[PDB]
């Protein structure tokens, strides 16, 4: 009828995976009577602006050779420095690749994907080019944007020796730099559920054409292979790639985070789920659901045209992994920032493992099961409520745990023993205005 | 601990959409914390006899020349005319299309369904024909029945700038009328969930045949690509065809809906989950399974017996749509109708939209991300209790809302304040023989 | 507020299938409103070392030609019949095929199984050998291993029969015997949820090359139809079969059962989940993953890498059944076993089923659609406690029911009546140490 | 009632409470010669039947009385044609169709 | 505002709820010449709008008043270029941005 210490404990690392009170590692409050160990990864990449040595052709230039270095159309990237730039990062429920990085020249209506797969995309120290037109970049082309992927190797490593994972909370903090006179900028931040599937698209077979013109050889197989098949299975993700200019997701949900750009950003990115069963590691290509262009049946047709119905376009990554389902995906954008900036990215990735036997992970395990209830439903009740991100200097909230944890474990149900904790207001997290009040109307005096 | 005015009216809008108080439109009950615009669309159809003009064949006939009126066969559509017909009506989750109807001559031991996909099936003003044989229809054969799709394009246009949907609540009354001494017949309905899925059925693929005679061309290319493999992804209903014949329906649910013709039919279709989360709209081809005939691998069998497992028949509907998940299937039948009869068919359907940007939807929002959960297990709760239909005029029932939800909503947990709020008995709705008692044993005196 | 008889004493045959007490079958507490059977099928069998006449071969030899039994290599495991052996259960929730046994030499690495698709599985008294290396044996060959899968048909004919179904609890009792001075042996036993679904595996299609030489053909079709595809869909399950060794079974799960052999076993096999709805009877083709082998592009590779990605290997077992979705799956080992043993295997499966109209099971109706909220989170709460097997002659235990579900059933929310019941503590199910003591300390003494 | 036969399709649908009641087979057997050979079509739910037939019937046989008298049990004038149908008590029977 | 023409998107959205209120329309006119004509980008949410301003206008139109006083009313000083801003009520507005 009242939280335990271990769920108390989830719940801050799960709420706020940074906060620096955050020492100590805990599992997910169910309970599992499973032998696991959890592994904790914290990571830290400087972004900025890549040299020409760093980038790499998508095209079919680098198709069956290897990675392609920009044959110095690199000038066309020092234009793009002459101005304001915009940075994307978009956090996918990847567990491996946490964050992908993209380099706009100047912000883009929507995050497009080439409709061709690209060629040896980078781990992030490199780049990869992708042309103006939505298409892959080869040398003597309009470049477009660049794209990057952040890698964790450790991830990999144990994922490999393990029976069963689930992701138990990640975190992501974006401390933003620039020279003086040079801080102008604007951040934007938000989490939505992109739920995944493990879909194949439809596509077509070849039909055979022959002609036995000789005499005797007069089979004339003409028959028709063209029909429509499934292609392999790939796990595809339905991220709105048309919405998610930083206008459309700022106008759209309500705790979407904004400010400026000095502020940086802080994304506690949360799970869409009451529970959180573990899964075998199971990596697959991984792809982003486009939209359809013929209708098909979606009008009255006849079965000629059944096979091109609304068939929507699927975008290849052209990256394997196994995600996290049921978590959020994270997206945040850099409008008009310094082309001399510097990103301090710092991810926090706490998970759970089942180790195999004989393997690495065996050597570290943790024999507490615990169960809470409480914290799970609190968890639950708490996800529709906590912005979407805070400022990067932004931890160690004092409303949090003590007081919103608090408040919050008591309506549900009926599992209350104190009368009353503290009354619950609406929050203000106007960060741009500088006019912030937390859940309890205590006004946020910039730390930073 | 007590339910709110907007859950309170949220479970008046879904159990009772078509309610005379219900005006207002509210959304559901979650906290969602997004910008939403809730869409109602209220539609009249009158349906009878279809004359000959709005006539056309499925068969190969029409199949890349458009939709053929019936070749003046209309003669033995109007020898159905000379006796007793029956009509079904089968309201599938799809969110355009709204209900299937299909006219009979006599009732059918199933609802059976072609093989074959059709040639542009026709919206409701216009009829497509099917054969007696279970086949597509072509000029100068047996016709079976006839069957139209009731389409919303309202729905569609809004479904198409639209990030994210959700069914809120749905409806279909079926006020039914013919001439005097006219009136004989019976209704039945009947709601089930069937729960479909993204699946894809096993097919074949040709295997290439060459015979090289050549002297030097001695190829003989005889491989074998006849192999096994998945066609293109469908969305598969698993509605029992079979099993809805109406006396099997009113003899498998005990809330099923029985009554005399001139009552019509009245039905709030349900949801058949706790939870109704948003959705990308992804309209697919709509297809619903048979049954299987090979064997196959239910017996010890061989690997070149694999393949022909079973196999269950998909029937293709040659329609695209995107579903309602989690929600039920309803189906109503009227049969030893009248020919001359005429059913005003009106659907209330409200769901809730996350507006693209720019897009018409964002003209409209309505921002109260408003939070209940004892309004969602009542809906939970209540979801067994309901009779799948009540006769056409019957709304604005005294025992919904302040007695049956008040008196239901205190069962949930311990989540009760009131005391005792009003003992609950289990109706009997014999519509047929003027004997229906409410939840709480209050006689219901005809008012139609 | 208080949990009914019903629903007591569906959670009593949940829990102890095989209780002596259980004679009543009751259906799953939901209330669904639906005429529904609930059928008990209880089987028996006596497995021991095969003799010649019962076993055959699943290699290439039997393709076309039905089973073949071995050409007296029998040699082979009469050497086998020298030493110990081991004997491995495996219970999937397949509906029918309740079981999977195997027979080895001694006790493998891993729970292997072939790439290649056996030749007509063998059904319980007859069994099927498999080759030393991992694959299909034919005549003349090393065995490996035997296996056959235990069947029932009433449960085949009675799916056949039935608009929907569920499986309402699942029992196997191993009561283990040997010839006196020959008792020694291990048995280990274990549950863990594999979440199976319906999947396709990835495959090659051919692509067609013709070399037309003919001075007036010269068509020269060399498109390239070796394009990457999906096969027929089959309902794969995730069992690990690399880490289903019992010791790492034993080390990896904490309610593990382990004993002597003569112990034998008894596990009551639980779901994994809250809910447990109807679903049409729907048999496929099964499958259980391997593991990948080329990483593809879990690194950086080009699109003609893409292809051959992380493809997991799918084990075709040539069986096809349609299972309980959300129930865990068991394994139990008998390791060094003496080859002259005897296990009376017993299954109790109880499931539930709505009748087709005019089936036999119409005859045979049961109408309390009974709710019962409290049972169905006692079965979730009292999930992870349970151990995973207990000794064959362990039967209606005491602290079950009166006491366990008493003493569990009053913390869930503050649906809570009587004050205290009873504390529960941690059991200590050591058998093999003659120290078990039970959810409240009080000592098992050996009954057998 | 079946015996099922082992292995059968009847064997899954068992039903054990073998109860003993001897009362009800006397009370049987005494109102086979007094209960009409038929009834109209709509005529279901009799609501003389059982707490009222079966109890004015269950203390005759033998001496196993236990409650002093139940209701006096008269002789019924099943006249459907003429629309006089009394009961086993005297309570008339207005049609229901 | 709109009102909907039949069949057109607009009906799709309607909303009834026709209040009326005369104190809100005449403590409107009243306001219209003491709002300043605009403000700083960042200065929103007011403290002095609404429960102070409206509350302590809408007393003064006619007799229309039901609380004896709410609160003094006093000419503000919107000095933006040299940071002497006082609200209505004399509250400095010390600078948010």
């Amino acid at each position: 009828a009242v939280v335990t210490a271990a769920g108390l404990a989830w719940l801050r690392q799960y709420l706020n995976p940074m906060g620096p009170d955050t020492t100590s590692v805990t599992g997910y409050p169910d309970g599992s009577a499973v032998t696991t160990c959890i592994a904790d990864y914290s990571n830290t990449f400087n972004v900025s602006f890549p040299p020409r040595e760093a980038l790499y052709c998508t095209g079919s230039s680098s198709s069956e050779k290897p990675t392609l270095v920009d044959a110095d159309n690199y000038a066309k990237i020092d234009k793009w420095s002459n101005y304001d730039i915009t940075l994307c990062v978009l956090a996918l429920p990847m567990l491996r690749n946490v964050v992908m990085l993209r380099l706009y020249p100047h912000t883009p209506t929507a995050f497009a994907l080439t409709e061709q797969t690209p060629n040896f995309p980078q781990r992030f120290p490199n780049w990869s080019v992708y042309s103006a037109d939505g298409t892959r970049f080869n040398n003597g082309d309009e470049p477009g944007y660049l794209q990057s992927y952040v890698y964790l190797p450790n991830v990999d490593k144990h994922l490999s020796a393990a029976r069963g994972y689930r992701l138990l909370s990640r975190g992501i903090t974006g401390i933003f730099s620039a020279p003086a006179l040079e801080t102008q900028g604007f951040v934007t931040a938000c989490q939505y559920l992109a739920e995944g599937s493990i879909q194949s698209q439809s596509i077509k077979s070849d039909a055979v054409r022959s002609v036995t013109v000789n005499s005797d050889g007069t089979v004339k197989n003409v028959e028709s292979s063209s029909q429509t098949v499934s292609s392999m299975p790939r796990y595809v993700f339905p991220l709105d790639g048309d919405n998610c200019a930083p206008s459309s997701l700022t106008e759209t949900y309500h705790q979407a985070y904004q400010s400026k750009a000095t502020d940086g950003f802080y994304m506690p990115v949360l799970s869409s789920s009451r529970d959180n069963p573990f899964h075998p590691p199971q990596p697959r290509a991984i792809a982003v659901y486009g939209s359809f262009l013929a209708r098909g049946c979606l009008d009255p047709v006849s079965e000629a045209h059944e096979a091109d119905g609304p068939t929507h376009d699927i975008y290849r990554l052209n990256v394997a992994d196994d995600v996290a389902p049921l978590f959020n995906t994270g997206v945040v954008w850099f409008e008009g920032i310094s082309p001399k900036f510097s990103l301090k990215l710092k991810t926090r990735t706490v998970l759970q493992y089942i180790p195999t036997s004989g393997s690495v992970l065996a050597n570290f395990t943790r024999h507490e099961p615990t169960y809470d209830q409480i914290a799970l439903d609190a968890a639950d009740r708490l996800r529709n409520l906590m912005p979407h991100a805070y400022p990067a200097a932004y931890n160690d909230w004092g409303w949090l745990g003590d007081l919103l944890d608090s408040a919050i474990s008591m309506l549900p149900g009926v599992g209350t023993v104190y009368n009353i904790a503290k009354p619950l207001i609406k929050p203000a997290w106007n960060w741009l205005g500088n006019k912030v009040s937390d859940f309890f109307g205590n006004p946020v005096a910039r730390d930073g």
